[PDB]
């Protein structure tokens, strides 16, 4: 089918790309990257994060894949040695695939933008005081005073989301977590400091006091935003699609990452 | 139908209790405390827990109602003033029922118990150190060194998991969450901190190390259990049964109680 | 003696403002704001804050008193019924005083530049990743990668310190504390993670990594400082110095802003 | 002098205790466990904690020292192989002195029971709900609702103060911290979640608000009271003291134990 391969820049990775082309072509591969089917990504967690949003419009049509040169990644969860027996068991087919949930993000101004993120999205304030009234399902849940918010997907929840306190979340589970940052509690403001989690369908939007303008990141890209009148985030109604290799765990994963 | 009503055993829940079984003598509703079909508390979440243990073994046979005469909680979500109009239609029937999740808990010995939680399971320590292993889905996750853990329900998010860092849910959601108690963390011991969400179908089990013997607690009931080879969660195939009477958000229900 | 007042410029403080100097004016007391030795503050924390600042180079000149005309304040703990009480024993003198520490920060470029702050000091990138080494007394202690760290005064920890797990600490200590905001923690990456107390004549040096540039802020102030060699944080040697009306205690303060 | 080893009994402490002595009896010195002047523990954190209390009377009579035969520790902070160059150093004398805090701890009946802690002192219920009035300098502060409280020495901040959120503390600091255990807080039940430091001649008593039977610990004794009117904290006016044999800083010693 139709493949490419991005790759971070640096020496090893550029080798393993250009290693990885040489053996799929033997075999009935050919390289687009205007329409792949299979989206190879090499280097970190970062570089597959480009290689999802380079591809957003096309998530139905494509099966990606990490490979690690640094340290494991959540995403990036394949070691280099593994390209050759990667390279044949991807050129046959016949694999499976695996789905995790993506995150909506719409922002509507005084028209509208929306964005998908695979980790998290945060707001904060563009410098003053950050204020945003807390809406869940349309009724109004908390006035949060503090640095900011993060609305984390399942498999983010490992990234931004665990700094800030959040649970870890297996990515079978159709849900979003929203996390607070360095929040304001006294007698005359109040949060509900605890993380929630939301299921599919609930709509959870912020809606500015004072300042309508605010600094909105989606994964690595972080844009200023004028004239905001309202975000609301849910649970994508679209999915990434990952090829299934082998057996390896997201539980497995979290312990090499963190314990040991 | 059958129906039975259990008290807090105060002035206020008595007389309450006394009043809707006369109104109930205006219907077609015959009290049986032994084969109920409706189970109404009257108190608070602890007098609806109590309820929910009385009649562990019809859960699929019986829908629940909780009213509070003191301040509001999470199962006992009615007001007094709504007593009547309960009795009312209550008694006609054709109501919705909604459906919470519930957390299996199993102890195994050198024979074998189980137990079923509305909002939790924790185990400690019986006097010295707590130190156990644990393994998710049979892959060695880590080894916790500390107080204790606890593993919550959706609904029971907003209890004692809540006070150990752990995220609200909402009960929709079929999962589980794993919290520690005041864990251990240097160059040697090492534990996720974070809380854990697991999906339906995941087991997570407890293994010890040194001592064998744990203080045991599911909801209420707190329990030392002795010679015990594993604790193993999961969350439960059944499921207890909410009449439902009006819309009352579980995100409305945390507001009222945390927010304002 | 000379005296000055300002005001956070709305109408209720600019009235107690004029209020209270006509009351001044049946007393021996001239009105000079350029060597004032009684600075009054009337508004919130904000407002004693810049009071605060106007005056850095006379602290140990000036007695400093604080009057809230909204909520209650730190630092403007006084009511607005109590502002003729205020005049007649500040105007006769012989009032006891007390000293609050304060905080010392060193900027180091490629000048130097030395700021003192009442409240805290902050650093955060300038965009892309906060990444420093930490140096506390010229032993490397470790490598913080995260949003940014927080070194707090005495009296400073029941502001931004509090939000981000901060102690409580009472001003009488002489001491600083230092916080964590967001910090990344895996099996290559190690923080603390809790909050550090330095007492006097410690000193703590942020040295950076990659990027050189950085959100430094002081109180209020918040600048881009840009080719940064080091920051380094110690109590300061100067101190606050407060008029004392009457018994108002800490810990007092403490509870009436957050319990009750 | 007089001087007396303890050892955790394990198999290298006894022979390291035995070498140590057999060195000293090449010196001006005798082995008095009765009246020692210098106290040597050799084992881990918990062997220097008995050492402590076993001549708990006789504090400023005595100079600790620690050597740990396991992982490092923050009392016992020497290692085995400097075992040989600490008799010859010891022997001489003319050696500097360092001086830690230490808790006292006042229980009342309806006598009176006073302990000395070297880490910290805990409180827990006897099995129901633990609750309390917590009262600082006379003015009550907070009504307590959760698992316990912790108040911990300068030094015993790296034990289970820092399990407990609590900040690290240096210990020339005259100063003692206070930490809550999974503490309830909803619109009716409120703490004030950070942990709280208190200078010296701060008295911290805590009062029955239900139950009169609480589980308190001191450092490793954990001992069941009933009819407990009081609990009431302070800083001692009583200090450990160590012999300094070289530099080995705190913060290093933290670096060590929980960084690298
Ligand atoms: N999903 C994820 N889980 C854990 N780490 C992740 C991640 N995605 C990215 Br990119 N990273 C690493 C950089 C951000 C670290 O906070
Ligand atoms: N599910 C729940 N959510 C919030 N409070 C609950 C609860 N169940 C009970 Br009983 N309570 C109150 C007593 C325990 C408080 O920690
Ligand atoms: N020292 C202080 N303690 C508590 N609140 C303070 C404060 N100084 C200021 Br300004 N404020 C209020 C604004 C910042 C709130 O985080
Ligand atoms: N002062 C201390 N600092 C760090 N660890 C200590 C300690 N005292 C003891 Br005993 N330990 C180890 C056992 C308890 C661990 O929580």
């Amino acid at each position: 089918m139709k493949y490419m391969i991005t790759s971070k820049g640096d020496e090893k990775s550029d080798l393993l790309r250009l290693n990885m082309i040489a053996g799929f072509g033997e075999y009935d591969m050919e390289y687009d990257d205007v329409e792949p089917e299979i989206v190879i990504s090499i280097g970190g967690d970062g570089t597959f994060l480009s290689a999802f949003h380079q591809y957003e419009e096309r998530l139905d049509e494509i099966a990606f894949i990490g490979i690690h040169t640094g340290h494991l990644g959540f995403y990036a969860d394949w070691r280099p040695a593994e390209a050759d027996k990667l390279v044949k068991l991807l050129a046959k087919g016949e694999y499976q695939k695996v789905s995790y949930p993506l995150l909506k993000t719409t922002v509507k101004y005084g028209k509208e933008a929306t964005y998908l993120a695979l980790n998290e999205s945060t707001v904060k304030s563009s410098g003053g005081p950050f204020v945003v009234d807390v809406v869940i399902n349309d009724i109004h849940f908390e006035r949060f005073r503090g640095d900011g918010l993060c609305m984390s997907t399942p498999s983010g929840t490992t990234a931004y989301n665990k700094s800030l306190g959040g649970a870890l979340m297996h990515p079978s589970i159709e849900a979003m977590q929203l996390t607070e940052m360095a929040s304001i509690n006294n007698r005359v403001y109040r949060t509900i400091g605890s993380p929630l989690v939301f299921p599919k369908h609930h709509v959870v939007s912020l809606q500015p006091v004072n300042d309508k303008d605010f600094q909105i990141s989606v994964d690595h890209l972080s844009i200023l935003h004028r004239d905001v009148q309202e975000i609301r985030y849910e649970v994508s109604a679209k999915k990434i699609h990952f090829a299934r290799f082998r057996s390896f765990p997201f539980w497995r994963r979290v312990h090499d990452s963190f314990i040991e």
